């Protein structure tokens, strides 16, 4: 690399890569060099970087970050990209003093031009999102450039296939969420989501619960609420509708969208009114997006439960209570007669019926006179139909041991519930960890 | 990958040791010219220390100034690496000053002028030293009038024009600049703050910022809290004080640069501005300063932190002691008075889980000769109404057999003053459970 | 073995806790007269704490003076023991003073007179309190003009006539007498030294002896190193200073006694000798004194000792660091330079034996990335040419698998300056060996 180019300031650094401003001394250029410490690159990471470079070499377009050169050294591979200085498109928009549909249409025109180029070269990006929409420079009219093909796939013409569950939740297409084979149209759905945001500054599908979010997407459950959408042109709403078409076979393509009046006749179709409420809302959208930027896998418990999920928690705690109090009548009321169970007491066997559990009621659960305190930690409830549910939780038990010393033990427990004859009943459970009897 | 050094040099005694290097006196055999050879096993060189080595060599290659320890050659010998430097034989500037019979502002100005010239040369080449201190201010030789030389660029960095950036928290506490202490992006001005500290010492023999509590020291530095106490400063020219003030400027954007300082009347018109009065009190104090610095010189890493606790920190210790007392006495009322109702806790009794509330702890009060010792408590004040304390909890007790025993746990407790009362909102115990 | 207390008393809230006792407010049912009941499980009572209980009861039975918390009954209830005391409701004297709008020498003299009268009564009964301090100087009630009362005889001892003897190292550091600090036999005069400390505080609001380093404090006390700084003391009558000097007399045989102090002009002729000028600066300072004392009040045992090390102590740290550096660098020459040839050592590598000389250690230099941390070093200066240091040696290293690891050992090193050089004559390592 130093052979021809010259390195300068650092623009970023990942796990195996460091990026710096560069210059081709022979030609007075200026690029972004992705310096990869090949000694840190794993095998599966090696497979993905080979794919990203091959794809980037294949895409030569103004609105696509261009890969200019690839060269290796002593355990150090260099990838020379375009130098992009303008940052995120969405961040630039909030800084503008004027912003209208015409501005949004000019943006989406460029994004569609890049998507169309990708599709024409048999490439699907699969992760169109604001973070991957950059401005070439801070110049007043810099070009929008599509970036980061780390999730991009190579497709065979117009053949659909299941390439895996990948993308960013808020932009995933219905076909991917349905687990159907998919292809180029997934990018056009994402474009429709981006176009929606560019007009009013908030997403068309949003929900704290990801499961609910995905239900909304699969149902195409978006609308154009007043007042903000009252001033949006019909043609812009029309283009969104054609992109956010649930059935990918009927979804507008990149080539077709480039011919939509709102795109190719912007001068006469797109409004030129200022949308301050879109700028104000985009500011909040961007701020939330930068706060939720998870650098690492973060797993947060559940704490805002529907009434249906609380019902499962309640009957579960009623069952645990009956066990602690040695009330076999309540236990057989709440448990299904055909209950099965994996539990440490059963030594890796699947036990069926009430017999195995009757032994601990008829003896220990009431015979032993010592204080015990049960704690249920981080319950998670799956609703799997109107009359079925699953609950998973940690069961912490404080108790007094033989020497009269306080002890604690932990179990992990799954309980499957079926509403039969109007009553939630436990048909199967699985305990791992410690056995519930001290 | 050559063999120049071994086939053209001769090695002698060691002069100093580095993190990954050894410095030895050497001689170029053909000429009998002696140098200081910095040697490294290319084996040692990890990706980090190899990048550091490359950086030091690249930086030192650029620096060719009379008042800088010059690099003469860089050789990779297929198994080792050798950086050939000037051999400095004059010792430290500060040691030389105390031995003089006459020392005045004019002498100090001459010293600072050479130091600024070395710093100015670095900055003009886009290089920031970051570790200006007496140990790096050497005399080229024992000859009277020898030149001051700037040494040791192991912490030096390269900057791009006048662009600031975070290059890491590096330097020596007494000479660190406010911008580094604030975690701001920084650049060339950090060296000029250090020069201000050095100039202050060269005039009176003691530093402008000093405190046994490093946190207080850094807050003094960030506030620019220095002054010119009488009587020693009453005899100092106003122009000397003026130059110091322009160096010890909190805002690096308003701080005097190396070039500007070299134009200051006290420097470039030294014969007219600088006093030639001998300053015996400065020589005396400097001898103490050097003796203290030599005792505290960085040898091995040493940790010791239980200073004269402030009243605010003692308050956190007291409420923590009151809490543990309530536990040992099994007084749950006092426990729920001191602990926030939304208390969270990691502890061995909870088996890796984060527990919330009072329930988990009530079990031990309701069901379960003790001497508790709190060892080496450390308190962070995190606002007027917040603090955390960290201590070793060493408990002596009698076991079931009637035998004495000791258990240890390490505890963190976070405190928030709510409704006028210090309350424990979170704690983390590691080690042994608190119950026998 | 009776049942008087339970059949004739009624118990209420707790007022304080003791090592083996609980103090509760109580009432004699027939009369409605309230008292403070000190209760003990006769179970707790070990041979020691049973002898202490017997001692406190026997001593308190003797003391019947208006300015002493009187004992009214001692009952053993076949399972418990109850000491019935006066109920004191006035709080501490020092807290009351800060709340007054007028306070002068005359007020202080009146306070000290009652304190001396209580102490005089003890001494005349062959009893030494040994723990005179503000916490034990209470007001009988909240009524204006209430009597000062001496409380808490848990550290009190019995003496035989005027015979001195070693009764143990007991008391509160700021009020300990030189003779106890010297480990001399002692007696009644220890209470009079404490009275001098209390009187000094009553006049200006701060103690005569104070230092964060307890060792320095004790050397101040043993030297009698106090003074009367201006301006606060310029307005104090010479007779007040005179009485203080006669109490803070290093030699207990020349110290003024309680009886003699009660005859001092500033006491018995208070109306003529003591100034009636209000001393607002004393009230202000006392408020600080009380606040500080309340923060540091003995709750649980707390250990924290890494003060602003002296130059002499830093020298021991430095030479210890240099020694460990030589070990880590495998430099046996430097090791035999620093270690005495007759070095002895306990260490895990020696399997419980005491090894002597250099041979045992040469093996590890001759045959066998390191970061050594020295944690919480403590230095005892044991003469101008001797010291010992004790520290935790925490070593980070890479193992055979290329994985980072940490080991801990605890080390003692004894140093003797021989021929002008600090040399290590003995060391003791516990915990891990120093080799991976």
């Amino acid at each position: 690399f130093t052979d021809e180019y010259q390195l300068f300031e650092e623009l970023g650094k990942g796990a195996f890569s460091v990026v710096r401003r560069c210059m081709k001394i022979p030609t007075g250029q200026e690029y972004a060099a992705k310096i990869i410490n090949t000694k840190k690159l794993s095998a599966r990471d090696h497979q993905k970087l080979e794919r990203e470079a091959r794809i980037c070499r294949l895409l030569k377009h103004p609105n696509i970050v261009r890969l200019h050169d690839s060269i290796s050294e002593e355990g150090f591979h260099y990838l020379v990209f375009d130098l992009v200085t303008g940052g995120e498109l969405f961040e630039d928009i909030v800084a503008r003093e004027y912003y209208s549909e015409a501005d949004a249409s000019h943006c989406i025109q460029q994004i569609l031009e890049s998507v169309n180029h990708c599709h024409l070269n048999g490439i699907v990006h699969r992760d169109l999102k604001p973070e991957n929409l950059l401005l070439a420079s801070k110049s007043k009219g810099a070009a929008v450039k599509l970036a980061d093909f780390g999730l991009a796939i190579e497709v065979q013409g117009d053949q659909q296939a299941w390439f895996g569950f990948a993308g960013t939740p808020g932009y995933l297409s219905p076909e991917v969420l349905r687990k159907d084979p998919y292809g180029k149209p997934v990018d056009m759905w994402a474009c429709g989501v981006i176009l929606y945001i560019l007009l009013v500054g908030y997403p068309p599908f949003w929900d704290e619960d990801q499961h609910r979010l995905y239900q909304q997407i699969k149902a195409g459950a978006y609308d154009f609420p007043s007042p903000e959408w009252d001033t949006v042109t019909p043609e812009a709403k029309d283009l969104i509708n054609k992109m956010l078409t649930i059935n990918p076979a009927k979804r507008i393509t990149a080539s077709e969208a480039l011919k939509h009046p709102w795109i190719c006749q912007r001068s006469t179709v797109a409004s030129m009114m200022h949308r301050q409420e879109t700028v104000d809302c985009l500011k909040k959208f961007n701020a939330r997006r930068k706060l939720k930027g998870a650098i690492l896998t973060t797993m947060l418990a559940t704490r805002n439960f529907s009434a249906r999920k609380q019902e499962i928690i309640k009957v579960t705690e009623q069952l645990i209570e009956a066990i602690n109090n040695g009330c076999f009548e309540a236990y057989t009321k709440i448990c299904d007669p055909g209950l099965t169970a994996f539990e440490p007491e059963a030594l890796g066997n699947l036990v069926e019926g009430m017999d195995f559990h009757r032994f601990y009621f008829e003896n220990a659960l009431s015979k032993s006179n010592k204080p015990i305190h049960t704690i249920i930690l981080n319950p998670h409830v799956h609703l799997v139909g109107d009359d079925a549910a699953c609950i998973a939780y940690i069961r912490l038990t404080q108790y007094m041991d033989g020497s009269g010393m306080p002890k604690t033990m932990q179990s992990e427990e799954t309980r499957v519930w079926h509403r039969r004859d109007g009553k939630w009943q436990n048909v199967h459970f699985h305990r791992s960890g410690s056995p519930t009897v001290p």
